[PDB]
């Protein structure tokens, strides 16, 4: 009822959009006429100007790339050699510098993993004794936490079904003229919304 | 009262469990002191095992290290030379290449510069004779831009107006029983929950 009123005012307004958009699209293309012709004013001198720019400047460009070329190639190649020469050095520097010092580094290594290996194979041994003796002593204590938690457990769960039996039988008897209570609260409700939403 | 009830189960589940936590602690405590005295029995053991042992063993690693620095330092001295002397020549190979290659590079950016600024000079000119052409086709076209689109937003809110008076009005007057049915509907509503509440 409200609703069929609120369209009809839509209506008008969309006819009257439509009478907007008449004379706009009219004045917008219009507008677009002197938009697409100064931009094409715009564009024909500028793309033309832009190619006699592009040119000169790719001409520029391409001679000073071939100077720089030519700078990379008076550069590069003998710096390449000037380098090449250099790490070669360096490679004979590095190479008396890893022949000599990797061979005393596994000589090192003799008298470091080599040394640990008689310094942790008695150490592994004995904290197996230390195991031994942790693990039984939690054997003995963890035997008698089994039987601890047990008798704990065992009380916890007489006492546990002690209290859900009375409570089982109490929840289920407030359940139902609870239950009752509700549903008389549940009908009302919906009786009571269903008056409303109509 | 259901929440209070429920409460008062809570108090005495909080306060047997309290009560338990006593003899809990306890027991705990007890046991976490025969582990420990057990623990720190063999910590102490372990501790003076481990230093004892240690001694030949950061003995012996000390020893090695030592070694293993002073034939670090043994061999860096003359490998400090090799990296000073070989640098000293790749160092002065370079210096005497970035001269040349500098001076060079400096004559090559002399006519790249140069071309440049004579390129520059006369494309920023015409860049400016672009931007007055652009711009005062943005004169014309945003002249009549502006006055189009200012044509347009007046028949805009000519129409805006078909809407501001009418439209609203409209609005309003269906805002008027919209409000009345709402007040009917929601102040019931509130009635209908209190029902069910309290
Ligand atoms: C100064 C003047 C001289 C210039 C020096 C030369 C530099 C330029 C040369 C090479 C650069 C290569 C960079 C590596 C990039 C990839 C890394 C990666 O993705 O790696 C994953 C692989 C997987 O394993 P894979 O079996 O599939 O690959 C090996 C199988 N294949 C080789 C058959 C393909 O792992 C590997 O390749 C692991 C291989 C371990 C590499 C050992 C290096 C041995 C050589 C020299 C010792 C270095 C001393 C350092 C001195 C300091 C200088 C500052
Ligand atoms: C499902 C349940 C299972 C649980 C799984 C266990 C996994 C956890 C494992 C590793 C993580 C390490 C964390 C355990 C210890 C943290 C205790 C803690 O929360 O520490 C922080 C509290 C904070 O207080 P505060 O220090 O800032 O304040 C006092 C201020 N005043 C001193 C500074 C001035 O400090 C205190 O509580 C006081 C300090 C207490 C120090 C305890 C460390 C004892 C060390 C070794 C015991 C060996 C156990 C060996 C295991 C084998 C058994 C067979
Ligand atoms: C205030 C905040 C505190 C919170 C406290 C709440 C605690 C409530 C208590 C326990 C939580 C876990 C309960 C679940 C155990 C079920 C036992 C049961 O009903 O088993 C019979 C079923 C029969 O087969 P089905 O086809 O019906 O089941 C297949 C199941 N479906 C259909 C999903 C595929 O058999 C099975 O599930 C297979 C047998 C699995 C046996 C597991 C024994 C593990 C033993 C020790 C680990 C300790 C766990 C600690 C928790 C207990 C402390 C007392
Ligand atoms: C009052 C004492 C009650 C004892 C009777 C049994 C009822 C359980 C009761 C309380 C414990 C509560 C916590 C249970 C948690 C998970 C329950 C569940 O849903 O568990 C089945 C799932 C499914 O995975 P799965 O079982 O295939 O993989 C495991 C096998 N895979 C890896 C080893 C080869 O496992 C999991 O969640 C992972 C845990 C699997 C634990 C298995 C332990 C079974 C122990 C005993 C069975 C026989 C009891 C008969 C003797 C007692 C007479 C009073
Ligand atoms: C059928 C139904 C089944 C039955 C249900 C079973 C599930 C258990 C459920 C509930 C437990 C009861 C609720 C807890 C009672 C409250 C105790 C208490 O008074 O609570 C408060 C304290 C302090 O808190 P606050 O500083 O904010 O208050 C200070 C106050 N103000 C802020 C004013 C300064 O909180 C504390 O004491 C909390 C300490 C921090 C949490 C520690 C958790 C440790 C858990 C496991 C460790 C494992 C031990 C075993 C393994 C060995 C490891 C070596
Ligand atoms: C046989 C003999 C066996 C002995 C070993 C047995 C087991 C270990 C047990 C006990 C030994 C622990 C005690 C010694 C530790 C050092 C504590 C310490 O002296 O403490 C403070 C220092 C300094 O303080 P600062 O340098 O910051 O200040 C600088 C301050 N300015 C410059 C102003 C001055 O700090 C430090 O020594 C930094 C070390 C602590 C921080 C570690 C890094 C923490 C961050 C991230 C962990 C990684 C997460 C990623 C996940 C991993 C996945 C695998
Ligand atoms: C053909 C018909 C033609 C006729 C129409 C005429 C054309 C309209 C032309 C121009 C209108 C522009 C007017 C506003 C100019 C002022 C701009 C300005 O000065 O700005 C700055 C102010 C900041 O203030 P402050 O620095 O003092 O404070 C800062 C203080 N603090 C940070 C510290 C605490 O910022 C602000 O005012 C922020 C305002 C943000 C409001 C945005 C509303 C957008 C509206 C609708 C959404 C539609 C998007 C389009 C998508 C459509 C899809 C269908
Ligand atoms: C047995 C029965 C048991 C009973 C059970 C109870 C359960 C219910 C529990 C909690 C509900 C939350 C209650 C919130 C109470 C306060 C409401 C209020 O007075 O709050 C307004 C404030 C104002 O804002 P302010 O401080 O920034 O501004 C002013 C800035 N000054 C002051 C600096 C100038 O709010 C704010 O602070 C934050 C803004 C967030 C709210 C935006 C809503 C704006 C309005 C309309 C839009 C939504 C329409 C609904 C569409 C949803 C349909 C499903
Ligand atoms: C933060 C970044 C730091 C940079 C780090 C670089 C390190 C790279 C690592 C190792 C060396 C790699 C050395 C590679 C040498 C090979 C160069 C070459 O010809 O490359 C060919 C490629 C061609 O790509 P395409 O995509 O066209 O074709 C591939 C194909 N379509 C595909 O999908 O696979 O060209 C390109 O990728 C782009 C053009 C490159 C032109 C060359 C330009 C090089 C010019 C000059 C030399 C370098 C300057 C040295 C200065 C010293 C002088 C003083
Ligand atoms: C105040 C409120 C009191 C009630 C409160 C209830 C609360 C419940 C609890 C929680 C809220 C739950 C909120 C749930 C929200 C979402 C419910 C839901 O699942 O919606 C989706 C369904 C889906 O329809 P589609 O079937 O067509 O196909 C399924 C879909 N593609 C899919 O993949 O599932 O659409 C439907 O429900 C179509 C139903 C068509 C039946 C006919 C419906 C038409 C019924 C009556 C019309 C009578 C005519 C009246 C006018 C007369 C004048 C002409
Ligand atoms: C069932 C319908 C029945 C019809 C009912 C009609 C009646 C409607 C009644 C009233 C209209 C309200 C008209 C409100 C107009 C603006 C009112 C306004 O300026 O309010 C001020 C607030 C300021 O909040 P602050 O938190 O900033 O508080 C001020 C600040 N703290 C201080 O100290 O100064 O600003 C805000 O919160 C922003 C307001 C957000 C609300 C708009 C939110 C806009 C939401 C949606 C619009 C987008 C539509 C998308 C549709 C897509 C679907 C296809």
């Amino acid at each position: 009822l409200k609703l069929l009123d609120n369209w009809d005012s839509v209506t008008s307004t969309f006819s009257k959009l439509r009478e907007q958009l008449g004379p706009v699209t009219q004045e917008f293309w219009d507008n677009l006429e002197k938009e697409t012709e100064g931009l094409r004013q715009e564009m024909s001198k500028d793309l033309e100007e832009v190619k006699a720019k592009v040119q000169p400047y790719l001409d520029d460009f391409q001679k000073k790339w071939q100077e720089e070329m030519e700078l990379y190639r008076q550069k590069v190649e003998p710096l390449r050699a000037e380098l090449q020469e250099g790490a070669r050095q360096k490679l004979h520097e590095l190479q008396e510098k890893l022949s000599p010092l990797g061979e005393e580094m596994r000589d090192r290594a003799r008298a470091h993993v080599d040394a640990l290996r008689t310094h942790l194979a008695p150490y592994s041994d004995e904290l197996r004794q230390r195991l031994a003796a942790r693990l039984e002593a939690l054997k003995e204590n963890g035997g008698a936490r089994l039987a601890e938690y047990h008798a704990k457990a065992t009380e916890h769960l007489s006492t546990l079904s002690e209290k859900a039996k009375p409570a089982l039988e109490d929840l289920r008897q407030g359940l139902l003229p609870v239950l009752e209570s509700f549903k008389v609260s549940f009908l009302s409700a919906l009786e009571e919304y269903t008056k409303k939403l109509n």
